C-alpha cells in the first residue's frame, strides 16, 4: 500500500506520539531543601543539612557545608544547562571569603602536584602516591537533561518525596542502614528462618557489636513521637507511604525486598550463586558457579574484600571525602592461598554483605541480570506463551533498559529531589552530639539521634568505630581518640558523587529485570534438583568453598529470584551504606515504568499483533 | 522556549526524519537464482544449485533438490509476510507427488514420536535417545520484514551481489574454505610469519592432509579460465569485486582479514586470550585470561572439542541434514584432568581453530565484543578526546547495534539473496563427481570442481574423509565405502537453518566494534609489556595451559585489535565450514552502516555539539 | 459562518479527538495465566486452572486440561486478529499426541452424524435427537477487537485484575454463588428483612439442603489464613479491593448489589413485576404486570423451568459441557393449568430465583432496561429538568449503549483477563477432593477448599447432588454413585461460550441503565399508591399468581429501582451460576464509562449548551 | 504498526469524511 521508507517513518512518528501521549506527572520533593535554616549575620539562611553537598566545601572544623552561596552555585548550574556556571562552583577544601554572599570560591586546590597539606586524614593526605588525594567531580551533573529515541523521556516519569528527617520511616531506614553496617560480615545463612536449615558463622570471626536478634529488636521498637514506621496503620500514612510500607521484621523478611518471591527462600537470589552444567557432557554441574557464557564461562566468585575494615569512621577521614577526596582503589583484598584452586580464597562465592557490597561496587550496571539472562538460557528456560517462538533479543534489550534507567534517575537525583546520602546524615548525628552547628542547625536531627540512642544503637555504633579506629591508617587522626557515632562505610570514597534519593542500581535493575520477566516464562520453577520429597536450593557456606543445599517446600521461580536478585543488588548499596530502602523500592517502580514504555514502543515495530505479560513489583501483571 | 514533551517528540522525529532522509540503495543480487535449469518432462525448470534449499525436501538417492515447486512456495511465503503460506512449505524428507506442479508436500514426518525410519545416516536414525532426529525449522524466516526505533531500517541499507558458481572468486572461496576444515586442528601459531617468533605444533596430532605452505599454494594457482582471484588486475573486475580484492597469499596474512590491524601479529586477537590484572592488589596477570567483569571474571577458556571430529563426510549424513535434521548437542568434547586446576583440558585457551569454531558455535552474539569492552575498560583504556568525558554508554551501545544488524542481514538473507551455504557447494561437488544430476543440471559447478582437482585439493579432502568416515558412528554408512568429495564439518547439524550471504556473526561483529572503536579512543596503543626492547603480544601456547609471548617492533592498537576480533569471530565460522569469505568482508561493512546510522540518530539526544570520529574498515575515519 | 457539511464534519472530527484524548488506562490482570504449573516429563508448564478452557479439549479421565498447547492456540489466535491460526485450535473431545509440543489438533469430531459414542453423559449422548450433541463455538472470540462511530473504544476503558485462588474475597464469592445455586428455588419474600411484611416459602416445596440464615452465617464466617472478606478493615486491601468491598452480610443486603437504592425493600426490582394501567380507561391496575407498550401490552410473567431440577451435578455431565456439548434448549418448563387464564402456571411472575435464571438465560441484552423505559414513560415519569424538555431519544439510546458495551467486555473477556467461569471453579473442587491433577498442579485450590469445607459448605452440595444424581436423565452415569461436589448449575450447557470476568449483562446493565438515569428525573419518587400511611411496593406471592404489597416508610426512587434492576439481571447470572460477584460489580461501573462517554460525544451534536446529571453507582451524580 | 487510540480516531474521521463526500441534494418544494 506503502513504500518500506515510509511505514518505517510512521512507525517511528507513532512511538514518539505514544510516548508523548502517556501522562506526564509533576515532580514533588519533600520541601526539606530550603526549610531547615541556620543562623548568618543579621537574618537566617538555609542549613542544606538534608541536601547532597558531597564535594561543595564542608568547614574543616566543625564539618558542615561552609558557604551556602556555594550550594546555589552548584543548583543554578544543575537547573540550567551552562557547564560554566557549573564550573564556577567551589569543590573541596576552600577558604571562606571575605565578603559575605560572594561564592567562597577560594578553592584551596587546582594545579597542585603536593596535595598532602589540604587533607586532615593520614589516608587522605599520604594516599596517591604520598603526593595527596586528588579531587573528583560530580558524576554526570546534567545526564538527566539527555533525550532518548526510545522509552519514556527522563522528565516524563517520576518518584514520589522522599522520607523527611522528622519522620518515623527515616529514623527506622537509618538504623537500618547502621545495623547493616554493624552486621556486615555476618554469613548469609543468618538472614532467614533457621526453619529452612542449618545455619553458620563466617570463618572469619570479628569483634561485632550487633547481632541479628538485636537489630530485628531495634528495627521493631524503634519509633518517632511514639510511632514506629512497620507497626503504623494505613489512616496515619499518605498513600505513598502506605506503597512502600513494610510489615513487622522478621528474621525471613528482614534487610529483604517487598517484591513477589523475595521472602522465598535465601537471601541471595540463586543466579548470584549458581552456574549452569558444562557445556556438551558435564565435568561440573550448576553447584559449581559457572555461567555457560556461550562456550566459555563466568565464574561467580567475587573478589574478597579484607573482612571486617570499614572506612570513614572518624572525623578525619569522613570530612575529607566530603570534600571529594579521591580514595577509589584504597581498600585492600585477600590473598590467594598457593594450595588451593580458582584463586580461594582471594576470590570466593559472595558469603557476607561484605562480598555483596563488593560486587556493587564494581559491577558493570547491567552486569547481575545478563548473567541471571545467560543462566535461565543455559537452563533451557521456556520464553513467553504469548509471544511468537530467540535469544538475541532478551539479551540485547536486557542491556537497552539500563541507559534509558539511568537518565531518568539523574533527573531525579540531581534536579529534583538532590537527598543526603546515609553518610552525610551519620555525619549529622554525630556533628549533633558533639554540640556542633550554629544555632537551631542541627534541631532537625535531634528526633532522630534521640530515637536511635533510645533503642541502644549510637552506643554500638561508637563501640564499632573505637575499635575501627585502632587501625594504624587512621589511629592517628585527632578525632579517634573520642567518641565517634558515623556510620561505618565499605568503601574509603564512600558513596559515589551524587544525590541519594533516585538509586542507580535499582533503577537499572527494576528496568532489567522487569525485561527478563517479560520475555521469559515467570511463573516456570527453577529445579535445580530433588533432595528427600524437598526442592534444592544454594546458599554459601562458610568460608566460600563452595554452596550448601537448602531444602524447600515449594520450587524457586524464575519472577521470584528475578525480583530477589534486584533486591540483592539495589539493597547491596544499602549494605555498603550508600542507599537507604526508599531508594530501591521507588527506583525499583522507576525502572519498571521505563522498560513497560520501552516494551510498548517497540510493539509497534512487528507487523503482527501478540501479546507479552510482564509481572509487575506490586502483585499484578500488565499487558503489553 | 518549547515544554520538554515537544522536544523530545521533534528530536524522535527528526532522528525519523533523518533516517529516512539517507539513500535508500536498491537490492541487486547475482541472477543465479533462476538461470540455472534442470530438464523436466516436456520442458526445463529451475535448478536451484546456488540457493538455500536447508530444509526443504532433497532426494534421498540424488541429493538434489526434489520438487521445484517447494523451493517456490519457500520464496513466496518469504516475500509477503504470510505464514500461513510459509507453513504450506514442505519440510525434511518428502514424497514426490504424483501429479507435476502440485507441491510435494507429502511430508514423511508430522506427530511420530519414533522417526528413525526416515533418516538414512546411523548417527541421524540413532541420535534423539533412539529415537531418531527432530526436525529443525528456519530461523526466523521474517525477521528481515521488522523494523526498529533507532538505526536505519533492515531495507534502507543493503550488500552487493554474491560471487557466481562460475567466477574466479568463488573458487578461490571454496577453495579456502576447503583448506580451513583440513587446517582445523593446526595451532594458531603457525597463521603467522615465522619471523615473529617459535611456531609449534598441537598437542594432539592427526593425520592432516594439508599442511600451511600447500594451503598457501594451492590458494594462490587456484584459476578459472587462466584467471586467479588474488592475482587478477583491477580491469578485470567490476567495482563491487574491486573493494573486496586481496592481494597475494602468505603466512601472514592467509586466513585473515582485510582491515587495517589484521595483518599485523598473531592471528588471534588479544581480546580473545588475555584478561585483566585481578582487581585491587594483583594475584595473577593480565596472561591469566581473568576479564575484570565487575568484581568477578571471565575465564577465557573455551570447551575443547574432541580433535579432529569432522562432521558430514559422507552423503547420508549430509542428506539428512540438508533434509533439516536436528543432530545439535551430538559433538564430543574432551573431559577434565582430575589433578589439574581449571578443568583442563576440558576447558583451554584458544589454541586451534577447531576451538574459534567451537567458540562462535555457542557465543552470545556480542560476547566476544562485550569481553573486549570490559578488557579495554579495566586496562583503563581512554574514550575518545572529542567526546566530553562513562563505561555505561558504551557497554550498553555495544549490544544495542546487534539486533539492529541481524534485522537487516535477516533480509539480505532470506529475502533478496539467498545464497547456498559452503555445505551445499561441497555436496554439489561430490554430487557432481559421481555423475548425479538430470542432464544439464550441474554444468555450473564443473568449472568449480576442475580447478579444485587440478590443484589437487580434491584428493586430498577425499583422503580426509576416507579416516572422518573409519569413526563407528558412520562407518556402516553405505556411501563410507566410495569416495567422498563433501566438505568436513565442524558442527553435527552444520550451518544453522538460514541462508548464507549475509553473515550474521560478521553483521553482529561489525557493528559493534564500530560501536567501541567510536568511543573508545582507537589509536591508543595496549601496552602488554616490553620484554628486550620489544612490545609484548600474547598467542596460546601448545596444549593451551596458558599463553606464550611474541615480540613486535611495534606495540598493538584498540582498532587493530578490534578489528581482528571482528574477523576472528567472522572468519571463525569460515572455520567452522558454515560461510565463505565475502560473507565476512561485506556483512563487515553492512553492520558499519548499522551502527554508524544509528550514532548519528543518537546524536540528536544531546542538547550540547560535540563529535566522535569513527575508523573505517576501508581505511578513513567518518565523523559523526 | 461555514456550510452545514463542514460543522457535521466537525462535530463528528471533535467527538472522534474528545474520545482520544479521555485517558487511556492500561490493562492489567491477575497474573494467574502462566502463575500456576503443572508437572510435565523433564520440566514444568502452566496448568491454566484459572483460565477460561471450555471449549478446549480437556482429558475424559481426570477433567483437566488436556494439552496446554492447546490453550497457546487458542490466545494466539485470539491476541492476533488471525482466524486461522484461531481454527487450527482443537475444540471438544480431543486425543492426546504422540509427540509432546505438537497439538492434541486430533479433534474427535468433524463431519459426524452421529457423535454418541464421544459423550460421557447419558444426556449428552442421547440428547440431539439420539445422534449425540453438536460442539459449539466460542461465541465472539474477536470482536473486543472492533471499533464504533461513538462511545469510548473497546480498548481505551478497562477492569482491575480479578480475585485470585488464593484470596479471601474469591474464596467468599465462590462460597455466595454455591449458595444461591442451593437457595434457588427460595422465594423472594425470604430475601428481604421480615420487619417490611410477612414471608411465605414456594408453592413447589423441595428438599434443600441449605436455608437462607445458614447462607448469611456460612458467607460472614468463610475465610482464608483467619480473614473473611466483609469483615477485613481497609489497610489489608488494595485500593481496588477497597471500592468493591461489602458490609457484613444481612437478609437485607443477601444477593444484592452496592449501589445507591438496592437495600431498600424487596429484593427484586419493581420494574421486572409491575406495568402500566391499561390505555385510556383503566380495565386492570399496574398490579397486573401489564406494560403498555404502545397500544398492546408486555407480559411480565416469565416461563417457569421445572423447579428444582439443577444441572452439571456429577462427572460426566461437567465433562462433556466442559468439552463443548451443545445442550441448549434441553431444559424442562412447567405446562400450562387448563382451568386458569394467562398460561399459568406455564407462565408466572418470577417468583424464585430459577424464574430470575430463566429471565436472563433468553433476555435480549436491553430487555429489561427498555421495559422499565417503558414502565416510567407509561407511568408518566419526568425527565431532567436541565433537559430542554421527548421519548425517541431515551428509547433509543438505552438501546445504543448495548453493543458498544458488549465490545468493551469482550476484550476485557478474551484478550485481558481470561478468568475461569464459576463451573470450573466448581470443578477444581470436585477434581481436587478426588485426588486427581499431575504433581501440584491443584494446590492453589487447597486453601479454597479447605475454608469452604470449614463451614461444612461442601458437605450441602454433596447432600444436594446425591439428590439431584437420582433423576434418571443421570442416574446411569458412572459417577452418580460416588460424591461430587460441583456446581448445581441451572442450565444444561451451563455457562455462555466465552470467560468468565467482564460480565455481559452487567456491562450491558451498567451502560443502559446509566442512560436512563441520566434522562429521567432519577429523584422522582415512584409512588405506587399509599396504604395505611405507608408507601406501596410488590413482590411476588406464593406460587405466582399475582403480586403481594410490601408496605415501606419511604417510596422507591427512580434511581433505586433502575439501579436494583441492573443488580437483579446482573446477579441474576450468578443465580444462574455463570458469574461472580465481581463480574457484576465491576463490569456495571465499566458500562457506566460507555454511557457517559456516548453521553458527552453527542452532547456535540446540540447547537445550544443544557446539561444532563447523571447519578453515579458510587454516590456521585456526574455532569455531562 | 499504529497504536489503537490513532486507528480509532482515524475511522471515525473517515465515516465523517465519507458522509461528507456524499452528495448532498439541493431542497426544492
Amino acid at each position: 500500500m506503502n513504500t518500506r521508507r515510509q511505514q518505517a517513518q510512521n512507525i517511528r512518528n507513532n512511538a514518539a506520539e505514544l510516548a508523548a501521549n502517556r501522562p506526564h506527572p509533576q515532580h514533588i520533593n519533600n520541601k526539606e531543601e530550603y526549610e531547615y535554616r541556620r543562623p548568618k549575620k543579621d537574618g537566617n539562611e538555609p542549613s542544606h543539612i538534608a541536601n547532597f553537598t558531597k564535594g561543595l566545601p564542608h568547614d574543616e572544623h566543625t564539618g558542615l557545608l561552609l558557604n551556602s552561596a556555594d550550594y546555589d552555585q552548584f543548583v543554578l548550574g544543575i537547573q540550567s544547562g551552562d557547564t560554566t556556571d557549573f564550573a564556577r562552583t567551589p569543590l573541596g577544601p576552600a577558604e571562606l571569603p571575605k565578603v559575605h554572599g560572594c561564592l567562597s570560591k577560594q578553592k584551596i586546590d587546582c594545579d597542585d602536584d603536593h596535595r598532602s597539606g589540604f587533607w586532615k586524614s593520614q589516608i587522605a593526605q599520604g594516599a596517591a602516591g604520598g603526593d595527596g588525594a586528588k579531587l573528583r567531580a560530580w558524576e554526570s551533573a546534567g545526564a538527566g537533561l539527555v533525550f532518548d529515541l526510545e522509552g519514556p523521556d527522563a522528565q516524563a516519569v517520576t518518584m514520589p518525596p522522599a522520607p523527611r528527617l522528622e519522620s518515623p520511616e527515616l529514623t527506622s531506614e537509618i538504623a537500618e542502614v547502621y545495623s547493616q553496617a554493624l552486621l556486615r560480615d555476618i554469613h548469609f545463612s543468618q538472614l532467614r528462618d533457621p526453619g529452612l536449615g542449618d545455619q553458620v558463622n563466617a570463618c572469619d570471626s570479628c569483634p561485632t557489636q550487633l547481632s541479628i536478634y538485636e537489630a530485628i529488636d531495634i528495627l521493631n521498637t524503634v519509633q518517632i513521637e511514639g510511632q514506629n514506621w512497620f507497626s503504623a496503620n494505613c489512616c496515619d500514612l499518605t498513600d505513598d507511604e502506605q506503597a512502600r510500607q513494610r510489615p513487622l521484621v522478621t528474621r525471613q523478611n528482614i534487610f529483604r525486598g517487598i517484591a513477589p518471591g523475595d521472602d522465598v527462600g535465601p537471601y541471595l537470589s540463586q543466579f548470584l550463586l549458581i552456574g549452569n552444567n558444562a557445556l556438551g557432557g558435564g565435568v561440573f554441574g550448576q553447584e559449581a558457579g559457572h555461567i555457560g557464557y556461550g562456550a566459555i564461562r563466568i565464574d561467580q566468585r567475587v573478589r574478597k574484600a579484607t573482612p571486617c575494615k570499614d572506612f570513614m569512621t572518624n572525623f578525619e577521614t569522613w570530612l575529607d571525602v566530603q570534600n571529594g577526596a579521591d580514595l577509589r582503589g584504597l581498600e585492600t583484598y585477600v590473598d590467594a592461598d598457593p594450595g588451593k584452586c580458582r584463586e580461594f580464597p582471594a576470590y570466593r562465592v559472595i558469603t557476607t554483605p561484605r562480598d555483596l557490597a563488593t560486587y556493587v561496587h564494581y559491577d558493570a550496571l547491567y552486569e547481575a541480570y545478563l548473567n541471571a539472562c545467560l543462566i535461565l538460557l543455559g537452563m533451557g528456560a521456556p520464553f513467553d506463551p504469548g509471544i511468537p517462538f530467540g535469544g538475541p533479543q532478551i539479551l540485547t534489550l536486557v542491556c537497552e533498559a539500563a541507559t534509558r534507567g539511568l537518565k531518568a534517575v539523574r533527573f531525579q537525583k540531581f534536579n529534583v529531589h538532590r537527598r543526603l546520602r546515609p553518610e552525610a546524615l551519620g555525619g549529622l548525628v554525630d556533628r549533633y552530639k558533639h554540640g556542633k552547628g550554629a544555632g537551631d542547625e542541627l534541631k532537625p536531627v535531634a528526633a532522630l539521634v534521640e530515637a536511635l540512642e533510645n533503642v541502644g544503637l549510637l552506643s554500638k555504633v561508637v563501640a564499632h568505630n573505637q575499635l575501627q579506629n585502632q587501625n594504624l591508617d587512621r589511629s592517628g587522626d585527632p578525632s579517634s581518640a573520642g567518641d565517634n557515632y558515623f556510620l561505618p562505610m565499605a568503601f574509603p570514597e564512600g558513596s559515589p558523587m551524587h544525590p541519594s534519593y533516585g538509586a542507580g542500581h535499582a533503577t537499572v535493575a527494576g528496568a532489567c529485570v522487569t525485561m527478563l520477566k517479560a520475555f521469559f516464562d515467570h511463573g516456570w520453577q527453577l529445579n535445580l534438583g530433588m533432595a528427600n520429597g524437598k526442592y534444592i536450593s544454594y546458599e554459601p557456606n562458610q568460608d566460600g568453598s563452595s554452596l550448601q543445599q537448602v531444602l524447600l517446600d515449594c520450587p524457586l521461580t524464575v519472577e521470584g529470584e528475578l525480583n530477589k536478585i534486584a533486591a540483592n543488588i539495589s539493597i547491596g548499596r544499602d549494605w555498603a551504606g550508600v542507599h537507604y530502602f526508599t531508594d530501591y523500592i521507588e527506583s525499583l517502580r522507576l525502572g519498571e515504568k521505563i522498560a513497560i514504555g520501552i516494551l510498548e514502543e517497540q510493539k509497534l515495530t512487528y507487523g503482527e499483533n501478540f501479546t507479552m505479560t510482564v509481572p509487575l513489583y506490586d502483585g499484578g501483571s500488565i499487558q503489553i
